[PDB]
């Protein structure tokens, strides 16, 4: 066990190991950057808040932990560390978080001149950790440009994964929050899956394109207009698949409406890249392209290598149905943390 220091950094106290130095506060859990005599790295470190509150937070704590520890891929943020100050199972209560300390897509898109070569590349880095998830049986749920995160040569890692925690409110009015989700469910019409994410690439592609945002809707309904005007309103065959009647039935209020042709929207865009985008922006989710056919399509001639796009270990999810007492996830929540090894 290394020894621990303590300190208060804006109003809260960090009780961490030796090896992590000099730590400024980022942003409010809490995140502080430092740097790391033992990689030598600059790293982010994050103190969950009130991890074991309620059953609902601390199975929250138990799936975070347990989707940072399986991802191992140069597209995927990756667990460098995780510690706490305990000594016992009696006396735990505050889980840390360490990784690499990243620049955000958001900045980028709108503070630079992209060519279609940044375009390529940085889609493809995108569909090449997305690959690797989706194999996993893992689905993200909450992809868009503050979670994709950039360094100066271009390289891209995808992080922050959707653990259902996300309120109706924060998902309310005019907010880049909802922008990049898939239409079945900003309004909950279907079970959905991996599918999903691939919406939310084809958002993200089309605005480093453009500049612009895709589908800045100012409320739920105004979105799907937007979305529908481009897309065109649904046949017979995708109606049946919305399983509540309160949404097949607004749905079948508004006039119908063809798809557009995406060479006069993305005026001026590689013809590629416009193939590409009416392959992932489908409505029907059961027709979308998928990552590992994406990876092949001619927009990518000069990155794809497919001897190069490793696939995931499997990823024992059952724990997601199981019903637990708070004290039943946090003991799972200590063993995970003591049973941690670190990357070469
Ligand atoms: O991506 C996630 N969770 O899914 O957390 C990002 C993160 C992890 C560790 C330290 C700071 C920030
Ligand atoms: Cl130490
Ligand atoms: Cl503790
Ligand atoms: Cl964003
Ligand atoms: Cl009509
Ligand atoms: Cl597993
Ligand atoms: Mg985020």
């Amino acid at each position: 066990r290394p020894t621990f220091y303590r300190q208060e950094l804006n109003k809260t106290i960090w009780e961490v190991p030796e090896r992590y130095q000099n730590l400024s506060p980022v942003g409010s859990g809490s995140v502080c950057a430092a740097f790391d005599t033992k990689t030598g790295h600059r790293v982010a470190v994050k103190k969950l808040s009130r991890p074991f509150q309620s059953i609902i937070h601390a199975k929250r704590t138990y799936r975070e932990l347990r989707l940072l520890k399986h991802m191992k891929h140069e597209n995927v943020i990756g667990l460098l560390d995780v510690f706490t100050p305990a000594r016992s199972l009696e006396e735990f209560n505050d889980v840390y978080l360490v990784t690499h300390l990243m620049a955000d897509l958001n900045n980028i898109v709108k503070c630079q001149k992209l060519t279609d070569d940044h375009v390529q590349f940085l889609i493809y880095q995108i569909l090449r950790g997305l690959k690797y998830i989706h194999s996993a049986d893992i689905i993200h749920r909450d992809l868009k440009p503050s979670n994709l995160a950039v360094n100066e040569d271009c390289e891209l890692k995808i992080l922050d994964f959707g653990l259902a925690r996300h309120t109706d409110d924060e998902m309310t009015g005019y907010v880049a929050t909802r922008w990049y989700r898939a239409p079945e469910i900003m309004l909950n019409w279907m079970h959905y899956n991996q599918t999903v994410d691939i919406w939310s690439v084809g958002c993200i592609m089309a605005e480093l394109l453009t500049g612009r945002t895709l589908f800045p809707g100012t409320d739920h309904i105004d979105q799907l207009k937007l979305i529908l005007r481009l897309v065109g309103t649904p046949g017979a065959e995708l109606l049946k698949k919305i399983s509540s009647e309160s949404a097949r039935n607004y749905i079948q209020s508004l006039a119908q409406m063809p798809k557009m042709n995406f060479a006069n929207v993305f005026i001026g865009a590689n013809p590629l890249a416009v193939d590409l985008l009416e392959k992932m922006l489908v409505l029907d989710s059961d027709k979308r392209i998928t990552a590992a056919q994406a990876l092949a399509h001619a927009y990518f001639a000069q990155y794809h290598d497919p001897d190069d796009e490793p696939v995931a270990d499997p990823y024992d999810q059952s724990f997601e149905s199981r019903d637990l007492l708070i004290d039943e996830w946090k003991s799972l929540t200590y063993d995970e943390v003591i049973s941690f090894v670190p990357p070469p």
